[PDB]
């Protein structure tokens, strides 16, 4: 029953491949600290500009398949 999801956010598909990288830089935090020490870096991030289409092309691919998963596409 459903699976198909809507995409990430520019924050978290780059949180996503990067919330590993906050843990890495501090084996210690906690999962709501990823969410912000990323965003901080995030902001002034300039693979931000190649991975925030991520997010919204994902909006897009994933809405475009995974709601569109019913009728076709």
């Amino acid at each position: 029953s459903h699976m198909p999801k809507r995409a990430t956010t520019a924050f978290m598909l780059w949180l996503n491949d990067t919330r590993e990288s906050i843990k890495r830089e501090n084996p210690g935090i906690k999962v709501t600290e990823i969410a912000k020490k990323g965003g901080e870096m995030w902001k002034e991030l300039k693979d931000k500009s190649k991975w925030e289409d991520a997010a919204a092309k994902d909006k897009q691919r994933y809405h475009d398949e995974m709601r569109n998963y019913k009728p076709e596409a």
